[PDB]
């Protein structure tokens, strides 16, 4: 009927061994946070716009090969009608 | 007439409480800032370009649907035209 640390305790004590033992260390004093996990947050959202190279190339290509497909348009503006007035 | 420290100090006293004695700390110190806020501001700033999300997001979807019916237009510079020849 060893519960489950109690069962720990008994094979710590069959093995001679006295690491189960606090040393220098005390709940209540860990029990302080000091805004803690801001880094975790900070290193998500670092990720997450660096997450925007993705979002905003979609956006830059699906722009930029209408613009170039406009552009070439534009540039038959000028060479189509160029060779179209008579002499 | 008891002012506003006055009269928690007074049920201090009547609560034979020794609470309201300052320990270990000076007015004096903490006037330090140390730079702090810091964090606050870094904070702020993260989310707000997290806020980039949705502010780039309306515009991506807001191109690529045109994009996309701009795509099958072209498409139809194909197919439409690909069946108009005659034999
Ligand atoms: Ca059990
Ligand atoms: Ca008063």
């Amino acid at each position: 009927e060893y519960t489950g640390p109690e069962s720990y305790v008994a094979e710590m004590i069959r093995e001679r061994n006295l690491d189960w033992f606090p040393r220098m260390r005390a709940m209540s004093l860990v029990s302080s946070d000091s805004e803690g996990e801001q880094n975790e947050l900070r290193n998500l959202q670092e990720k997450l716009e660096s997450t925007m190279k993705l979002v905003t190339n979609l956006s830059g290509q699906l722009s930029e090969l209408k613009d170039q497909m406009t552009e070439q348009r534009k540039q038959k503006q000028r060479i189509g009608l160029l060779g179209h007035p008579p002499h």
